[PDB]
């Protein structure tokens, strides 16, 4: 209807990042003396590199009590980029407060700085009233907008008079669990029974397809003893394997999670860790670097880890750390290691 | 999301120097007195000094005492370094020292400091209370800095990731290393192995005849002759990778398989793919394999491009073969034309 689809759509890339200028008070790198950042990215694919360039004292005297901040593109593909930026003045608390943005989204190309000439007053800065020096520490809080806005769109307005189905792989697969149909053999587990077959199993499951052939199913095919989860479990890794999915998530991902350490099942472990990831408590870290640990789950790790980093005051008295410390002294040392080197 | 930090190293240490009897030491000596060495902070690396002239080494300094400082030993020539000093607040002297304003650089060997500082009779003036003891103290800062930073920081994180889903590689990774061999199929020669359940459920008409309670006697003799071999290996690929890329060129045979084995979601694609396919020359022959094949979208879109086109497409005497051939197409064309046209004579 209405013929054409005009629909143009921006595609801004938001992403920002934080300072930790070090005793600003008395650095005094002042007048042309450059200074560098750390390098930093959107993060989707490799393209875009910024670094910025600080003067304690501006290019130029007219910004004798005024700054002025440039931000320069190091290197990218030639693309005509066009981005925008703001900039702001942190409180202790961590908020931005007297927040200035770029009037316009400005256009960069390879090795070009943009910035605003006496950026801000100096002595405002300085103002002991305004706090914004807490420790004699300076943060400086920046959000790059850049924007591709490369997309054309022509066509086609098919009426659809025919409405076609995705790919029934899984939902025909789904549905035949509760009919329980073309099951040449028996599944038991914990004493109860869950009539399956071993085929698509095979198939969906090189574990157990490589321990399938290996001389058990010459005998034992028809019985197969699993014990390590129980019927509850096993249930839903079953769910996931025909169906390809495994709502029923928040209520046991734990041993969910560690069902699928055992059988591997990456994409299992993941979403577990997603469903136990926002979960992660003051009370509950303990056990849950156990489990990470002996579960080989690296990225829960690192996320306990920075939990435990920003939760150090309290997290270490409780009963669960101790039960840790004195059973897991590995677990220990990597977060000392982790919170010591790293953090400085 | 970076965590700059970007540390600048500082490293601030002081050097207290307490000389005994100031009074007595304004006469024997003209020009200065070298203190000891000191070290502190970073291991000990750097050693420092200091000296004082009670009695100018110039004429400027002869108006006020000089307390300029010096350096002992360094590693590298370029050394930063703010220095203040005052005294050791005896009584309450928090002021009256001045500060190192810039920062300069310390070469090794070199001394820098300043020189203008009080009155000689002022310093030794009682009033101020300067001499505790008739003993000068010293509380002198110095604060080195360095080149700067140690950049980063990264702070790259975004919740955790996942793996791409896996659907597709279990079966494309069990059909390459032909493990499980369930089944031998000779058709046109050429040996074909699959699986049962996953032939079963994406064909119901091979779900048929084996639903009867035999099995193993037809797939040993199994009889494929409607579809050529090829066709069968590009519903083997389709059925396990998931694509066709090469359905363009064999729709009809693709489609009529599908026919036969009543998949209507391949031949939704068949027809999808033959609907951009229509010329000029060739329509007849495309609206004819619609109508065997029961292809009520490729059919329908095939009667409204001859409704658009009939000035040239009835030129071609595919249009006069029809008629021949198929009377019954023509008597169901004029009667959905007149029915459509009911104005006009």
């Amino acid at each position: 209807v209405a013929e054409s689809w005009c629909y143009t759509q921006i595609k801004v890339v938001k992403f920002s990042y934080m300072w930790t200028i070090n005793n600003f008070s008395f650095c005094r790198e002042e007048m042309g003396e450059v200074i560098k950042s750390s390098t930093f990215s959107s993060g989707a694919n490799d393209k875009l590199k910024w670094c910025l360039r600080v003067n304690p004292k501006g290019l130029d005297e007219e910004s004798k009590d005024y700054l002025s901040l440039y931000l320069l593109l190091v290197s990218c593909p030639k693309s005509e980029v066009r981005a925008k930026f703001k900039f702001s003045i942190l409180n202790a608390k961590g908020e931005e407060t007297k927040a200035m943005e770029s009037q316009r989204a400005y256009r960069f190309v390879q090795g070009k700085d943009w910035g605003f000439k006496k950026f801000i007053r100096r002595d405002f800065l300085l103002d002991e009233a305004n706090g914004l020096l807490p420790d004699d520490k300076l943060t400086l809080f920046c959000e790059v907008s850049v924007v591709q806005d490369s997309v054309n769109i022509s066509g086609q307005n098919t009426m659809n008079m025919v409405k076609v189905p995705e790919c029934r792989l899984a939902d025909e697969l789904g549905g035949l669990w509760e009919n329980s149909r073309f099951t040449d053999c028996c599944l038991c587990v914990a004493g109860q029974e869950f009539q399956a077959h071993k085929a698509i199993l095979a198939a969906r499951s090189p574990v157990f397809s490589a321990m399938f052939e290996h001389e058990m199913e010459e005998s034992k095919k028809n019985r197969v003893e699993i014990n390590d989860v129980e019927p509850e479990v096993f249930k839903e890794m079953m769910c996931f394997i025909y169906t390809g999915k495994a709502p029923n998530l928040d209520k046991m991902a734990d041993d969910l999670l560690a069902a699928a350490d055992k059988y591997a099942l990456e994409r299992l472990k993941v979403m577990c860790e997603d469903a136990l990831c926002s979960n992660l408590s003051v009370e509950n870290a303990a056990e849950i670097l156990i489990l990470a640990d002996l579960h080989s789950a690296d990225q829960l790790k690192t996320q306990a880890v920075d939990f435990i980093n920003y939760h150090a005051s309290d997290v270490l008295e409780t009963s669960g750390w101790k039960s840790m410390v004195v059973s897991h002294p590995h677990l220990v040392a990597e977060a000392y290691r982790s919170l010591a080197s790293a953090q400085c």
